[PDB]
């Protein structure tokens, strides 16, 4: 297991451009391409991305393109970031699969908002910051695509996932 | 062994533009790209599927972006068709690959015209199908590219690959 | 190992355009782009090359893409060279894939230019052509990689790369 597979598994594919949870145009592996309406801008932005003329359809191997980009963006926006990176430092390699995939679900701004939690994950409180993270409306508005998430910050193992 | 490495063992990989048995330009694993005279309308329909300027010139990878798209296509067809559905519902993993394979090369038309054999497969009647299957003209033109296909049928092993 | 991972190791990938041991532009593993003094001619080119608008960044796939074709025309340029031919046909698994590494790093015409060593190659005189090698212009203008590779041919092992 990895934070590959792991936001395999919490992500899912979709090889066909299809509205988000917000009603954003996204494909593959939970990549947003774009916030206007226009599916058409939506393609056009997907053929920018991959290279060629898709007409918002991909392969399985195209989906992992952006994906591989999409992880080390959010790898990388953790470790330029003030807040979070004293967090990951201090995390396992498990616990910072965990840290990667908000990351790659919120973006780097909005998973340093978690004051508390993030104080509470750097101290080993791990109980505490999974009661507060259940709080969030993180876990509200997405309970199913974060139930696995805090649990791993609970254990620090896989199990959720396999 | 799978579908994959069958097809590719019965297609083989050619990595530049090439006519095929009837004239028409060809590359990779057997992917039909015109049934144009014209060279350049080969190279334009290969450059708009892989997404570059080839020159009819492509990797062993982009032969494979081609390659699982086109099993894709196969397996959908076979899906979709209420001829060859009932078919490949009643086989066998080993056997269900020979009847994709079939379709790779034909079309899911052309395979469903075989009226005696594919009854005599839902029936797993084998040896029968394989007699019918050899009077074929798709054995007559291209009895190596078939051969090993109607042996599978008949065996429902992989010992005609390997 | 095999050499892939031995150029892998001597070249190292860079995922972004930069300037090599002489000012040219290159990218991935040592693939070089342009001598053009331009920045945009060497962001031009491996826009060409990759297939997409890159603006210098690659990805670690995009570089095995321009990996491969590098390494198969170096083996290329060896058989049709009727001074490398017959030292390549001479050597073993090991010691072929340090002339394709000369090859890579310096092109048929220079490596060709060894008369000496591809006699003592030829030869099985393991030692004499590594002390030869070592009065090269090539150790002395990159010592580091060339090293190994001289190593290589002296023993016959992998063993300076792990
Ligand atoms: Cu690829």
């Amino acid at each position: 297991m990895n934070i590959f597979e792991m936001l395999r598994i919490d992500e899912g594919l979709r090889l066909k451009i299809y509205k988000d949870t917000e009603g954003y145009y996204t494909i593959g592996i939970g990549h947003l391409l774009t916030k206007s309406p226009s599916l058409n801008a939506a393609k056009s932005e997907l053929d920018k991305a991959i290279g060629r003329n898709t007409n918002g359809v991909i392969t399985k191997h195209e989906a992992e393109h952006l994906f591989n980009q999409d992880v080390d963006a959010a790898v990388h926006g953790i470790l330029h970031n003030a807040k979070l990176k004293p967090v990951y430092d201090s995390l396992d390699a498990v616990r910072r699969a965990a840290l990667i995939n908000m990351v790659f679900q919120m973006g780097e701004t909005g998973v340093a908002g978690f004051t508390n939690s993030l104080r509470m994950l750097q101290q080993k409180r791990w109980d505490e910051a999974a009661v507060n993270l259940a709080k969030s409306r993180w876990y509200n508005q997405t309970p199913n695509r974060a139930k696995r998430v805090i649990t791993t910050f609970r254990t620090g193992t896989w199990d959720a996932y396999k």
